């Protein structure tokens, strides 16, 4: 028993981390065959400054790029922009390459950072996708260009590389193909969020951890339909549940239908009476239904 | 900018795990050169009653262990207990051993549990060893043999080997010698979890934590002497301070001295009772100050 958030291990993406500098700029690259993919504002002369991105490409000495995996030197070949990141063309292929897909996170769902500093890999946490396109992680100067990446079904995809922090310290990147989660620009100016919208489905499944646990305080018989519960979240910051089926194996499991708990997020949302739930004291969003039938489970 | 419990990356350890079994029992080994160390109830019967392990080790037959990993078959050579783990001579060297030491964790101290599930590696978080030789995990059937490991100035250290669950969801396992964290037995009769003492080294690196992230509603200019807090400590289940030298360069950025969080401690022990600081409700023992540098200035990452 127990719940606690989790990576996915991080052996097969480590081996494509490469440091990539460009003037006073450090950040971290991601190699796959010939092509090193980063955040562009790797060139900008000053990240203090609004950049004209298109004037420093325009500009860019290809052997002012240091790029390199331990003691592996790598020169550029050409330069370009795809969407907030450069795609450079390197002189030698990975011969690490794994098998590799690229694909979007959508809000609610979960994956795995590698947080690299200076190029060189550090830690690894999972996080969750929040509904204006940010992450709260744990970045500081020198992680930009740290991936984001999940394990399916046998298969490596890459979903995030990151970029920067907003005013209130939420966490912003973009997918591989250069588009920044929640459209903010890769610019120093001010930026600002709009309101949370909790994952419901999340919070389901973050209850079904709980009576998996043992932990049946705040259950009960009664149960709300879908559409009331909807009807409620709309004017209480919840998304909208749009069906019960991923949740089919925790009910069938624990006997409660999503109803019966969904009807617990509209009380418990009042608050906890200073009672605990898998020892937070407030709802958890951070977990989805698989991140749950993972660890309870094992599959 | 943020603080998260972290784990340092798995990648030198996913190549040493392999599936275990014998009888109806499947869980975990960690296989460097040609030997396997596992924990020992593999062999067992039954595990819903206590064993007689140095009678059923003595009925074993090694043609009857299925090792495993991907297109690897292991078959064992010998086996004999140390500690409560299994020491298994396997017939083919694991081509991909990392240089790598074994040691001890203490109470308060750090590490990574790389979580493993019937041989396959599937999930790696840190957790924080706790005053009973305890930690709080997520662990299930067939997570046994998942290994702790801490990577310190360049060197893999192997620390733990999972074992047991006890009754009130805390995880017990041994060190790789086979000697049990917190001396429970690998038994399934129920055994008690004393009383946890906090960490108060961890707990002050944690307000710095959320003083550098711009939080500082719980503080104020009124400090406690270390012999104060202690006394203190000794009776609220808190660690005694024995100095405030970690913390010079956290005092420095910060401009807060450990006697100044020393009295945090004091007053926020009673509640936050509706605060939080960097989220969380109450006061937290899970970081080191190491971690916590690590994450606000991305340094001393071993
Ligand atoms: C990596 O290049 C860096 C990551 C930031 C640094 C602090 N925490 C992060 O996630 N990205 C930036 O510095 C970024 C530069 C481009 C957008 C031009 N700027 C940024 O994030 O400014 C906000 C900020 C900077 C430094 C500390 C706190 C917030
Ligand atoms: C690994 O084989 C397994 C891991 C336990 C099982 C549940 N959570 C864990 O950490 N270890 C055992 O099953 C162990 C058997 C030996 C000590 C003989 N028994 C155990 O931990 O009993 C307590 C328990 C069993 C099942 C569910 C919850 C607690």
């Amino acid at each position: 028993s127990g719940l606690r958030k989790m990576a996915q291990p991080s052996g097969v993406v480590e081996p494509c981390i490469v440091r990539v500098a460009y003037g006073n700029n450090v950040l971290n690259g991601l190699w796959l065959g010939d092509e090193v993919i980063c955040p562009r504002h790797v060139i900008a002369s000053d990240t203090s400054r609004v950049i004209n991105y298109e004037n420093e490409l325009s500009s860019v000495r290809l052997h002012n790029f240091s790029i390199a995996k331990n003691n592996v030197f790598l020169g550029v070949v050409s330069a370009k922009y795809k969407g907030v990141n450069l795609v450079l063309k390197v002189n030698q292929v990975n011969p690490n390459t794994p098998e590799h897909k690229f694909k979007s996170v959508r809000p609610g769902e979960s994956f795995n950072i590698l947080a690299c500093y200076e190029g060189c890999p550090g830690s690894v946490y999972g996080v969750n996708m929040r509904s204006q396109g940010t992450i709260k992680g744990s970045f500081i100067a020198g992680t930009c260009g740290s991936v984001g990446y999940v394990l399916e079904n046998g298969t490596l995809y890459f979903v995030y590389m990151h970029h920067l922090e907003l005013g209130n310290g939420s966490h912003v990147g973009s997918n591989l193909e250069g588009e920044m989660y929640g459209g903010y620009e890769d610019q120093p100016s001010m930026q600002l969020e709009g309101t949370n919208v909790m994952s419901s489905d999340n919070v389901v499944a973050f209850l079904y951890a709980a009576l998996i646990n043992g932990e049946r305080w705040f259950v009960t018989n009664t149960s709300m339909t879908l559409e009331s519960y909807n009807s409620w979240a709309k004017t209480n910051s919840f998304t909208e549940i749009v069906s019960t089926d991923a949740f089919n194996m925790l009910a069938a499991k624990t006997g409660y239908s999503v109803e019966k708990l969904l009807e617990c997020i509209v009380r418990l949302n009042k608050g906890f009476g200073g009672r605990t739930i898998l020892s937070y004291g407030s709802l958890c969003d951070e977990f989805t239904p698989i991140e749950v039938i993972r660890q309870m489970y094992g599959v």
